[PDB]
């Protein structure tokens, strides 16, 4: 189970590292592992452009380019969010995780979480580009507040939900992980929303853990690229000891 679960998860990766383009660059060596690519990277925007040089060069143009937006504060201001976003695009990104402004949502405002996620979505489906919504679980802590932080970003059109920047201390938990499936699961949107645990993801039992929610509520099939990733960085090493190499 656990060297299978493994390469599941390393396809599904989305690769941090754990800021400078040599380091990029050296991600982007590690993204071509030897039992196969990841997903995706996942670096800052200025570093777009050198990472997608370093991919095609070293013959890997199929690994995507995640960035973030609005990151990591999730602030409720529209225009900067969008702004942001614009730039990411422009910077040729493939995806942007923009945080939902979950401060805004505490204080009581629904409706700014809303038009912040519409905003941005709006801007990445124009460009065909990817929008996640990272909404960060380990400060919302209530899971009727995570419920709901879900709910309005997939109303207003989120591609993924995220759990965590991974700038905050506590990041994606098991039991934060289901309930954000679980809101995918009763709004029926699996075939157009994915799921992304990040943050403190950092061994292949933790990934195992993961995934076995996922086959749980949606079936074995589901969890594809398109629909599941995983935000981390030393985690690629874990799957590959897994998995004998190194």
């Amino acid at each position: 189970d656990l060297k299978a679960s493994s390469l599941r998860a390393l396809k599904l990766m989305h690769l941090a590292t754990a800021d400078t383009d040599e380091k990029v660059i050296a991600l982007c060596h590690q993204a071509k592992t030897p039992v196969g690519t990841t997903d995706a990277i996942y670096i800052y925007p200025r570093f777009i452009p050198i990472a997608r040089k370093t991919l095609k060069e070293q013959g890997t143009p199929e690994i995507r380019i995640w960035t973030s937006t609005n990151f990591p504060h999730g602030n409720d201001d529209i225009d900067i969010a969008l702004a942001e976003t614009r730039a990411a695009i422009a910077y040729g990104a493939d995806g942007v995780a923009v945080v939902f402004p979950y401060r805004a949502l505490m204080a009581g405002n629904e409706q700014v979480g809303f038009d912040l996620v519409k905003a941005c979505k709006e801007a990445c489906a124009a460009a065909n580009v990817l929008l996640s919504v990272i909404i960060e679980t380990g400060e919302l802590k209530d899971e009727a507040l995570i419920r709901k932080a879900s709910e309005i970003s997939i109303k207003a059109g989120a591609d993924h939900i995220v759990t965590s920047t991974g700038k905050v201390a506590v990041g994606a938990t098991p039991e934060s992980a289901r309930i954000m499936m679980e809101v995918i699961r009763d709004m029926g949107v699996e075939k157009t929303v994915g799921f992304i645990p990040a943050g403190g993801v950092r061994t292949a039992e933790d990934a195992q853990k993961y995934l076995a929610i996922a086959d749980e509520l949606f079936g074995a099939d589901w969890a594809d690229a398109r629909h599941y990733a995983f935000g981390a960085s030393s985690l690629l090493a874990s799957l590959l000891k897994a998995l004998g190499h190194g």
